[PDB]
């Protein structure tokens, strides 16, 4: 006849603190990441320019995306994403982007190393996600993949032969 | 050449497979039902967010319930989603008839799409076990329905 | 401010308890119809598989657009819908969807009689809505219309001429 | 040639004197509400202020399509529409809407009357427009269902249950 | 199951013969409308050629659907249209378009009293319609708001004020 | 400077021009009518695919009428299109009236599209002759309805 | 850190600037109801060019109204929009009742128009000393509108 | 097999005459957009909406004509000028007049204009034609479409 | 001062093993869309539309699929090989056959040939989970899309 | 005739003080936009929904803002300079507190920060313009955009 | 009063052997292009890779396009196309595309060469094509024309001073 | 009571003849560059060919755009532009662009220059345009803020380290 069940409180699943802190990880690379690329997307001057220019904005609206995927998968599993500037700069894992303008071929080298950092992240990260919530670690698979697609589509411009 | 010789089958899936796909159709198409049931009759503070919200609900638990569905069709399940068999086979609680008000409506809608989650949750590992492609359907149903009970039951929190 | 009415509380037009009963009827014929259109979309086999499948989708949403137009007539009026599964079930008046996977020349007949049943559903209750409120036996109308149109449009496929 | 007129001169249905005057009615209101609702979405102010902007937008754009249906019925009908404004402050039935910013409780209330006296308008109306164009009563059915809908979509904010 | 009726065969609303002939009458004349509002599209010169040129295109289209929506409800209610060129011919009403290149301001009167005779033979069958099906007189009361639309937008050119 | 010195004059099209494209628009004319007449009357078996591909000939057709009339008028011909004219000067075999099978449907429109694929063929030369520009047109025409027979006509194809 | 300390205020407006606004504000409304009853009311030679232009000038003026409403809603001030106001308040020539010639409504909304534009052009200088940024969204109502009057006034032209 | 065997296979080089062809269609395209726009400003008068609507569209084929011709240009590896010294230079087309114009004035100044250019297309056709068809099918879009425009025109002064 | 301090960091790269079992997809995923195209060409008899419109629809999803594998090669500097000797010399597709054939016939072959294009995919399945999770979800990808156009073609057969 | 006849003319350089003052904007509107994030992810009660969108339009706006300044200082060749800790160290703005933050503490705590977002941009309008008055006109649109922004959130706290 | 014809019966346009097999060539080139532009596409690597991997993609859509309009216009004149890769390797006029990846510099040389080739074909085909067909030769020059396009956009890359 | 004016005649601003020439000269220049642009995005060959090729018909759009933009300001201030080749090319006063193909590094210095030598214009003209008419300076100063754009997006290319 029935198969309902009789609860009015039925709880969500809820992340652990070592999860939570997981993710936070993955959060701080990808909006750093994001302004890297911004700041890249700037000042990158010299042959090749538009083509850079427009490539690294590509990977600022991916990295966007996935910071606020992390960002929102931590809420949904009650935890407490911080992606303040401080917080950002304190705890990012990526090298520093250096100032003012940068060639074309620097760029391409920075950032390259700079998404691979942020795979890394990620990459790290994943099996202890995958153990506690594989729903979550296919997010972390479609982060890699984008990521390390840009890094191709970048890093192409510098191999020779 | 490589080329194979000319009837290769498909996949199949178990009678169980089927079975755990067909426990969570049933239970996407009731919370789909009881979320426009929400979306209609929902009344009081802040009465136009949760009613929009809602209907994305619905749109999210429809969607899920035609790929789940179609899953069992392309593995050679056989997908019962007539109203009897919703209404006998469901695990959701009931959804109230008459008006609620928003701050019951949340309440209410955050544990039927929990009591939805858990389904797919119980039968996550069995699925994954057999076909590692349909539990990343999985996946986005998890994560999709998981954001909509944050972004519903957020209305509701206390600091 | 010469023709302006002074009134505080200007209420409006309330539906009586046969009217809300009335478009009940309606709503739960909809949603019922919207559930067997679905099985049969799922479910159909056989010669013209892909016609069929696509227009049992499409009578679907014209289903699925016309139940929340009631529901929310019902609504505007101060009446309340009952759309959930166990009240269809309970109170709708098309024969029941046979299970299992069902030929494309079954299919046909089953949901044209479907189609048919909610269409008149809507016609025997036409005259006490219009008599009420002639705003929703326009929004009748629609449905009339429309559902006729994909009844003749799948039944055409059986015809023998 | 079987069958064809042969007359030059084949004029069209016109409106009498009272149909125009109904209609003249109806447009006043409608424009009045417009006028209203954008005042109530400039000023609306408190809980839930964003819902509340954007639902009175929405019954703009209605109130504003609504009066160009009316007014271009006219003209099809060789009637003569006034929608200036010294004839919608001398003419239109619906209460003032009071000046300075407003609580969103306060607008809930204020724009559920003005919307039912203009719903109140078309169905007083609409008798003796359906007795002379029955065409032109099914305009006023998409009045009458589009403006109850906004009606029920704003008052629910109030309402405690 | 306990509301559900138990018919294998649940036929649709069939048209009279009287009623599939009104619609018929409908069809036909709007065809010849769509025929001679193309013929007047293609050779209309004359001050303000490209305003009447655009506009008869717009008539054209709306014929189209129009005539398309009559047959269309005629097979859902299993009538049988018949819009081939010698039927429209021989039983049309509308007055015989003239023959080559036309002036402007002709246009605007051969067009306007077309109009009218197509809206005129809409009307004279829009009772028995009605009294048959509630349904198809409000595809009707559409095809009569818009064509006299048509013929106030077409009109207007003329009127000398 | 290479300007030239202010009424110069536009191509215009001999009568007989005019008169070919006269007989090309009105088997145009007449194909939409035909196809509109099938689309709403045809019934059986895959009754769904051939009423959806009748439509989209009556499209094919209806914009070629167009280009063609407005071809005439840009030329300095006189297009009648209008319903006497049709009937009385198309070349095209009548279409039945009532209700046709798929099958029967089939058959009959591949004619009347072959048919008037045959008229533009037979004009084709004497206005390519006259007017480069205009056969172009008569191409695109030629190509899309013999595209239209055969996507048709496959459905009634032996092995 | 260069990190400001917890209560900043927004930029207010003066009550003469509020009012400044609320002038430009009615007569924008204002040529929006007349430029519809235009619409609705035009006749006679090139109706339809009048008849759709008109309704591009009502877009803008709309959109203008709008703008303004919410710059002072931004600003601290509180807009009147109600019909008996803008009746009361606007310095627009009235608008006749009743059909009207395409030639008289050329005449007759390039007046308004210009009416509309000289008020933002009157108070151009002492919104722009109290706030440059507002002064910006004038200069868009200036250019648009006066755009419009050129397309509408061009066809009562001369040689 | 079917496979040819040199590594690089030359391309159809256009004849240094079929560029000046084309040449010759690309002038006069740029200038009738040029003129167009004049036009499309400086018209006032009865019908002006019509006209002002109509030009545009004028302008905008004959802008796409001209990036079509001279890509072709390309594409076979002549080299196109469009520059304004070599425009007013070389264009076949009568001068356009300073100041505001009559909508009557104006229709049948471009008509003329879009007149002039078809000839100069329709001039050079036979000889484009013989070399390159596919170049030819360009050049029959460009008359099917300015005769268009043409019509489309010239039809505001036509009485009947 | 989380801050990683080498100038070049390396990204992941694939085994060659990994690179050689992906390529197996995609040169079965190339030969699915050419073969694809052959039926959608020259599929003739009842409910054509049908099936014409479908296998247009299978094409696409195998475009997209062989475009996501090879890039995904890419991605982990595997080099891919979608020449038209090497898929026809490495696909394990059997081959369509030539000229007309029956809706019915079409149906059957290519039903056969989504089937073995997705046996590849499960076949290296677990050897690229292994190595790298993020591959397998696109494969799951294919596995679901290609299944559910087996699922929509073969229906057009099933005898219920 | 009129033709300038330098083979390289130079275009309008920025001062390097009107870069710095274009830097100050370009911080506080990458702040806000981090900020803006923070908030909409992490806040909650009644009301959630319409702040929870209403705040992401403000970071679209924010960040859009940010790209119009580095690109108009990139334009006049200066150098911007949005990385992390640049922008922590130089924004003016108040820091957003971490956890979930009620609707209520979200609508006062944004709004003071738009409001010190609009001061920056208002502290160095004058020096801007007085250097470059196209600059300028880009400061008026921020200006605009964020006290609308302002306004959309604030109103929700206001009891009248 | 009648021009219609008679036959129940009227044929359609059937090609000859020769130019079913002219088509074919064409067909052959077009596929093979397609295949040979998506391996450059994948595996170009070097300065001003972006631009070439991007404008490749150009030129296989234009290719599987014209692939698809060839093997098409054949149907539609009773030919048939044979695309399978065993044909198309087996009798492509294209030189085959050297495998692993390959620099931006030679990328262009190589795909510029394989557009000629391909142009080569259907210019090589064209006359014995337009004196069967007239309408098919303009599907040619489409071609023809959209190719020698691309290649002008692929060469232009390594085209000095 | 009433605020409303009384004149039936209210003329427009109207622009000095000094005005209109400053508004003239933007104008040529705009053209100018438009033809310019065209002219090196035809004729642009070399490394890094395709992104210029891009870049000049996005520059072409926005000088393009700015020309109509500055001609229909003229028109609304009773202002007569002139945009004839002759007029053009007697008083433009950017440097030529050079014949036949140019290096893509030659292109980058040749259209900044000219980019530069546009807004040289406008920034010569602004103060007295602001004086008379401040509504069309804001127009002046996007064409200044575009152009400048472009100019960056177009001379990064020859920018070193
Ligand atoms: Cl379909
Ligand atoms: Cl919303
Ligand atoms: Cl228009
Ligand atoms: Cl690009
Ligand atoms: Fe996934
Ligand atoms: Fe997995
Ligand atoms: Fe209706
Ligand atoms: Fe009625
Ligand atoms: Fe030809
Ligand atoms: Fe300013
Ligand atoms: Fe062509
Ligand atoms: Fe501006
Ligand atoms: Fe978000
Ligand atoms: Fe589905
Ligand atoms: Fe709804
Ligand atoms: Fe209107
Ligand atoms: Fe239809
Ligand atoms: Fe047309
Ligand atoms: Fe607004
Ligand atoms: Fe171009
Ligand atoms: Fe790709
Ligand atoms: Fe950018
Ligand atoms: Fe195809
Ligand atoms: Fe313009
Ligand atoms: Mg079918
Ligand atoms: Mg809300
Ligand atoms: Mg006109
Ligand atoms: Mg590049």
């Amino acid at each position: 006849m029935s198969a309902r069940r009789t609860e009015s409180d039925i709880q969500g699943f809820h992340a652990t603190p070592e999860f939570g802190g997981n993710l936070q990880k993955v959060l701080v690379d990808l909006i750093e990441l994001s302004l890297q690329g911004k700041q890249a997307h700037w000042n990158v001057v010299g042959s090749n320019f538009r083509d850079l220019h427009l490539q690294l904005d590509e990977l600022v609206d991916f990295a966007r995306e996935g910071s606020d995927t992390i960002a929102e998968r931590m809420r949904a599993l009650d935890a407490v994403p911080d992606g303040r500037s401080d917080t950002v700069a304190a705890t990012t894992t990526l090298p520093e982007f250096p100032a003012f303008e940068r060639s074309t071929a620097d760029v391409v080298d920075l950032i390259t190393t700079r998404i691979n950092a942020t795979v890394d992240t990620i990459r790290r990260v994943h099996d202890a996600v995958d153990a506690e919530d594989p729903s979550t670690a296919d997010l972390l698979h479609g982060l890699i993949d984008g990521l390390e697609k840009q890094a191709w589509l970048i890093r192409s411009e510098n191999r020779k032969v």
